[PDB]
């Protein structure tokens, strides 16, 4: 019976709940940095990784993305030739990082090695459900094939699947189960762990194996991303705050004068009829070049390892402190009592 | 005596929106899952679903409609003794379906009973505001002395105590749920509920030392929240709102708000009660009307076998037993549901 | 000493929407439950229902129509000696009736309260902003002291050593509320206050070992507000916004993009006031016609109230309800939701 | 168990209330509002006779500004958003107005003792050495380098919202320490840095460290009505600062526009675009406009009129009083709602309500 009376013990912390308590500071934002290493063969200059979705990642975005010292994955919703072309594409590019998204199917394999053959990175295993027999047998399949791949799989939340999958031969694992700006699993499946603590406990265990973390959705502010990375994640993934960039698939949508990007989830209707869904489409403001959104992240991190008196990304995960807070501390949080007149760089 | 003042604020509550189901160790995909339950010897579901019984909800044609989707209907006793034994009559010939009625506790309820049972009718609910009364528990035995034979629902409770105070009446299942309703008013008019999660959570724990199964009844927007109610412990979700708007469901469509729409209403509010004969505890309102049952289940089940999938659970006896939840606050609902992005379509499954 | 600064944060408040009242084992329906109520020997009521003691809520005629319903306005002190010694009166002579009358502590209220006496009031109902003032507590005392008799509520109070205070110094009845009314910005201009439902019970947990009854008092919203103020400990609650719309309020009804509109306002609001700022705002109410259809959807959701928990009277309730605490989540779901609504119901707008 | 997953494992322990979460107690009183005193002393040189300092905003303090708040017996902080003998004669104009205190702001930069020692010279009677980041190395240095120059200069240096950062600052040579690093109504810290520490438990953990070696503090930021003043001086602050409530007043810098028949000044950050512009960057505010309010004289008497209501409240005859021994209860959501006017159509403007 003790199943039976655990169903309610753990609490969820999401960011919006917390904030990063400043704590004595001898570097300032200029001076910090922003480096980080996710293995042997992956090292970034800014610790950002665009999604693998058909609104987020292709050539383009991939290439401006690594020129940024970031990341880019090739989303896997096209053919196997034609992923593998745009993953060359980006290589020869100024011979710079690139990653590709497959998912756990019958054709894996067959992807993959038209993958290795471009000369990806880092592959991404991506599935709704990391924690899943399917995804361990196929990790364990790649880690035998290609014994030298950066391999990345996800999803997942607790420490019991960050384990399953780092001991399947997974070298960098993905948290998130439905925080996404896009995503309905929540609403669909009643199923989810909310995103910082969902970080806090794959981190605990992957730090463990001196295994990595990526951070992937529920980002939709710089401060989100420094919380994120505070609680234990080496890098983070966006989507929505990528979606309005010149650089990101598909053409701009008029609308109400302005103009907007398309933006959906790889689980809905739209991305999957090109069933039961678990993500919506939508669209974005357009956000001018990924160069002005890099500057704002890159900044808003820069500041708030200033706040935290952390030197490096490393210093940040192992001494960063927050302090929980109510809804109404969230009312504080944000501007408030004041009408905004200008649009902010960095807001809204 | 000071026990029962000192206690009066000690007990806390969760609901749908203040909890997610945390993702386990799973071989098992959402089509290899099966959400079949057993609700007892003679009663049988293929799907976890039970249309309300409610006058702008069920009745012949919803409750066959019901039956072939592998669900149940539960026709309301808005109506007369004969027309509701016509009804049950009806979706019996259709197939061999299976088909519950709702009685009243009443005077004329043990005549009611006796024409929906030379009906045939599987089930009888005997659903009222308060199920833990005298006046229901003396009814269900009443009612099981008749009728040894007859599956009884009975409820509506959202207590342990009430839970058993029932099944020691006779009930073969239990209906849980003061309050919850998406029309229902009762908690601001009478101050009186509990949190759904929490009351099915509270009666499941008594039901399953009888053997009993218990029914969420309310409260159910999404089908997350579906998952969630069995996840507690209910062996089965009854739903009005999501049913509504369904073609099958009685009543004409409507334009209003510049789209199609439906009269769904509260038996306790002021218009379903002149239709059936206190202060009304319930509202009458409309919903979007969705087409054919048959869409809204599929979503229905496709999210149930969605949620199972995630929490490797292969039949819905391993997801009442060992599903684990995670506590979240308002912010963490925020997370939960689309964010930041203006929606350009209506998902078949959200909003 | 250290004790005092260290326990600054300690204290936690709940509010009638931070709770639920749990269902109960059942022998009686709302129809049989009794809703009588004793607030001392001089004073019962067949209804738990005060009419707040406000310029907008309570003249002769509320007054009148509330006792007629089986509860008791409150007179308040916005008028003369004079004034509001023939109010009395003319509740009175009008089929002995039980009335009551605000006085707040200054000089000549020994004189208004003489008046008042004279006239025949049941209960005389010393209004203040803080009735854990040395001046409340000296005022109590000096009318004990006069009228041996006399009802005495006191209040306003949010604590249980406030209300071991007034029962010290004579009062029969605490009134307890310390800025939870609708038309009431106390918390926010002064920072002060003490969640209704935590105070409430407070009060009560003080207040019963005397037996002495309390009075919920602002911040009912809903029919449910005040099965769970009197669950929550208190005798009686007093309203003065669910009863500000009513027919026999003062104020003449005045229109207002078509709609009946009565105006309603806090007693220390500007234009109620006319040396310290305002604690009060002024605003509107819809029109709901006769008291009648008011009052009988307020007793009748208690009466549902009563049935749900198993209370044949309010003092079972008082001494047995159980309360459960639930999130913002919890609200959401006890509120209709969900669904666009058709028609109003008349009792939830 | 080790020093290494010590910080680890305490990363999510601390919990932190803001105004909108609590309540202050009532308390048995025998002193009416009109009576208790709201004098305030921030050091020897620098008493307040109430409780009130106007921020430092380019859209807040300026010469007219300092002027009436000083005259009411408060203090302005001239902004430092304007050159060295434009912010000295601003200093100056006060001084020459009937002797009234003045204060100044100063940033963590080279010319930081240039500028000082011209605000010195006009006779400033404190410097707010203000930063983001009260807690770096680089403002604990400069008030060590004033200090050593000006023994009786009254330094103000801030943010902090820690004990530790407090003692920092005190041990350094401040003789007050400004409390809030995120609270601010135009702020965006938080969003866009993800730090900050809610601003009644700031004022607390700060004031708390603070009062061991008789510094005061200043609660700064977060103030929406006076009940909050009286919130954060319960809390434990000898005063507080205040920035959106006085941003809308006749004496303010700034035009008088009008929308929708409305007035209204500009009201906007100093880390917003607009600020910075003045003297790509990464704000830390945003620029918006605020209600005008008219004379200062008026939100001045409404803010006043509520803390001496609250101290009556709490049986409070003197500030001191009230730091050492308010107590508060805490709400939830359904509380703050309650703890505002609902369910009624306002008809009409409080003057100190909305
Ligand atoms: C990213 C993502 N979910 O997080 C995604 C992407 C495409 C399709 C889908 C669809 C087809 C809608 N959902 C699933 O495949 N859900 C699912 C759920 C549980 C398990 Br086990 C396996 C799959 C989901
Ligand atoms: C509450 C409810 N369903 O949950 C419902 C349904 C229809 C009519 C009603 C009416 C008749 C308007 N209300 C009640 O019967 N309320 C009620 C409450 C408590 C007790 Br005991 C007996 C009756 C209520
Ligand atoms: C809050 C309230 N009734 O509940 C009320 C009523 C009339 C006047 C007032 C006024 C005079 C505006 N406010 C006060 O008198 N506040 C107050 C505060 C503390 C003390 Br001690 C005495 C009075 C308040
Ligand atoms: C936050 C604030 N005042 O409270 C302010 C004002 C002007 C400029 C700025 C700018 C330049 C945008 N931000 C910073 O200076 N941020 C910052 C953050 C951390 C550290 Br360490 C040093 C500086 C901030
Ligand atoms: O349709 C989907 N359903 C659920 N999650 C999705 C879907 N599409 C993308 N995601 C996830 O959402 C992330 C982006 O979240 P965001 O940055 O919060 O917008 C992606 O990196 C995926 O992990
Ligand atoms: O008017 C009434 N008042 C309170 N609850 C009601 C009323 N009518 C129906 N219900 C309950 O609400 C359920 C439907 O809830 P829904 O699925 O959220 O629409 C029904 O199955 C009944 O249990
Ligand atoms: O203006 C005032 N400021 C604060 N509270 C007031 C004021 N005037 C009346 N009250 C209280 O508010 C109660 C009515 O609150 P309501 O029932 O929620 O409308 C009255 O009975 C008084 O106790
Ligand atoms: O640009 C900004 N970003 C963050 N905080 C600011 C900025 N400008 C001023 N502040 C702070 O916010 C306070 C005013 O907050 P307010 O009274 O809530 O408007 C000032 O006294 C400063 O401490």
């Amino acid at each position: 019976n003790a199943m039976w009376e655990s169903k309610f013990v753990k609490e969820g912390l999401t960011f919006d709940d917390v904030l990063l308590v400043p704590a004595k500071s001898d570097v300032l934002p200029r001076e910090v940095s922003v480096k980080t290493v996710l293995s042997e063969s992956l090292q970034l200059n800014i610790p950002l990784i665009s999604a693998g979705m058909d609104t987020v990642t292709e050539a383009d975005m991939a290439i401006a993305m690594a020129r940024q010292g970031g990341l880019g994955i090739i989303h896997k919703n096209m053919s196997i030739e034609q992923q593998a072309e745009q993953v060359d594409k980006v290589k020869r590019s100024g011979g710079l990082l690139v990653g590709a998204a497959v998912g756990v199917t019958a054709d894996a394999m067959t992807r993959i090695d038209a993958l290795v053959k471009a000369s990806v990175d880092a592959i991404v295993l991506d599935t709704a459900h990391g924690h899943s027999q399917g995804v361990i047998d196929k990790v364990k399949e790649v880690r035998a094939k290609y014994p030298s791949l950066n391999i990345i799989a996800g999803n997942v939340a607790t420490a019991e699947a960050t384990k399953a999958l780092i001991e399947a031969g997974a070298n960098v694992v993905k948290v998130g189960i439905g925080p996404g700006s896009i995503c309905t699993t929540r609403v669909v499946a009643g199923v989810g762990v909310p995103q910082l603590t969902a970080v806090y406990d794959c981190a605990t265990e992957a730090r463990k194996h001196g295994i990595p973390v990526i951070a992937d959705g529920g980002i939709k502010y710089s401060g989100d991303m420094v919380k994120a990375l505070a609680a234990g994640a080496h890098v983070v993934m966006l989507g929505s705050m990528f979606a309005g960039v010149a650089e990101s698939p598909g053409e701009t949508e008029i609308y109400q004068g302005r103009q907007f990007k398309v933006y959906r989830g790889m689980g809905s209707v739209g991305a999957m009829e090109k069933l039961v869904p678990e993500g919506i489409e939508g669209r974005v403001p357009y956000k001018g070049p990924l160069a002005d959104t890099v500057h704002q992240l890159v900044g808003g991190l820069r500041a708030g390892m200033g706040y935290c008196g952390a030197q490096d990304l490393e210093f940040l995960r192992e001494n960063a402190q927050f302090i929980r807070m109510s809804g109404a501390g969230l009312l504080e949080s944000h501007p408030h009592h004041v009408q905004i007149t200008k649009e902010a760089p960095n807001y809204s």
